């Protein structure tokens, strides 16, 4: 797709002159080697001061033909304990629905800090895994040990 594939050129350009630190997002290849813009692997740092702190994790965004009219598909490899983030790993976050808050406007650097964002702060009405979703809801102490042990686990 020229319109995806231009989109995505543009989008490499502004993260690669300007991005968060810690972050990282790149192209993935094809079998013969050439430039995928339609799969990144992409990084992100746990906030400092946070429970987060120190972890780097990473996630997959894979985009359709339709880009940008389409969100990319955000995908935590491996799947992360987070109360909106699916057992698959796939994220669950509003921007990210072409159906509710995706505007095409978005880029890649507002869907990482986006994302980054719902990391430290979950959204409780719309539950994506149930282990992560019960614990926030009954022991927040507890909760906040378990993502420390994985911060620890994903420490670069």
């Amino acid at each position: 797709s020229g319109i995806a594939l231009s989109r995505l050129a543009q989008e490499r350009k502004a993260w690669r002159k300007d991005h968060p630190f810690g972050f990282v997002a790149v192209p993935t290849k094809n079998p013969d080697g050439t430039m995928n813009l339609m799969n990144w692997e992409c990084a992100i740092p746990g906030a400092a001061g946070t429970p987060w702190a120190g972890g780097l994790f990473k996630l997959r965004m894979l985009f359709k033909d339709d880009y940008p009219s389409s969100p990319p598909k955000c995908k935590f490899e491996p799947p992360l304990f987070h109360p909106n983030v699916y057992p698959s790993g796939t994220v669950c976050l509003s921007i990210l629905e072409e159906d509710k808050d995706w505007r095409p406007a978005i880029t890649i650097k507002q869907i990482l800090l986006g994302i980054q964002e719902l990391l430290n702060e979950p959204n409780i009405q719309d539950p994506a895994q149930a282990e992560a979703y019960t614990i926030y809801c009954q022991n927040r102490v507890e909760y906040e040990k378990r993502v420390r042990a994985q911060a620890k686990k994903f420490a670069p």
